């Protein structure tokens, strides 16, 4: 039993709630019905460990920015999600990470790249220039839909994994 605190990242729209229902729930949402924020729980076996994950999924958009730093203080670690069809979200993420860093006052935060919506024909921003950038973060990438299925699972537990890396690294 350790428990971890997953915040869930991203601008409008990107797939943060279907990843995460995906994640709980085990089925797909079609409808978009914007956020303001939900928690969700799961138990979850990940090497072995028993955890509880408390997973905050968070608004594409705030009106108020001490709304964005108190779960940025909160969480242990983020899932920064962007959809592979909107360039924008991908830019976000560098100012995600900027804000959390400056919160947190460290560099070292447990982050996650999630390019989400990987079902669809088309993407604007190309898997190698969010692994690049993933690389240049020393984070994972991780390409998912929430439509399939595909990588959801794989993202949140990378996500732990992240966190176990950074406790071991903050203990030595
Ligand atoms: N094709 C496809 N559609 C997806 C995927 N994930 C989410 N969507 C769709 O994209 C829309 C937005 O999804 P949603 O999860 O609400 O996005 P969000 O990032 O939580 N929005 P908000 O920022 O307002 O909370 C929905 O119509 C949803 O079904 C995906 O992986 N593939
Ligand atoms: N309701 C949002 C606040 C701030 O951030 C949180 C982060 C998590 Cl993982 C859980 C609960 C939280 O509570
Ligand atoms: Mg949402
Ligand atoms: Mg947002």
């Amino acid at each position: 039993s350790t428990e971890y605190k997953l915040v869930v990242v991203g601008a409008d729209g990107v797939g943060k709630s279907a990843l995460t229902i995906q994640l709980i729930q085990n089925h797909f949402v079609d409808e978009y019905d914007p956020t303001i924020e939900d928690s969700y729980r799961k138990q979850v076996v990940i090497d072995g460990e028993t955890c509880l994950l408390d997973i905050l999924d968070t608004a594409g958009q705030e009106e108020y920015s001490a709304m964005r730093d108190q779960y940025m203080r909160t969480g242990e670690g983020f899932l920064c999600v962007f959809a592979i069809n909107n360039t924008k979200s991908f830019e976000d993420i560098h100012h995600y990470r900027e804000q959390i860093k400056r919160v947190k006052d460290s560099e070292d935060v447990p982050m996650v790249l999630v390019g989400n919506k990987c079902d669809l024909p088309s993407r604007t921003v190309d898997t190698k220039q969010a692994q690049d950038l993933a690389r240049s973060y020393g984070i994972p990438f991780i390409e998912t839909s929430a439509k399939t299925r595909q990588g959801v699972d794989d993202a949140f537990y990378t996500l732990v994994r992240e966190i176990r890396k950074h406790k071991e690294k903050m203990s030595k």
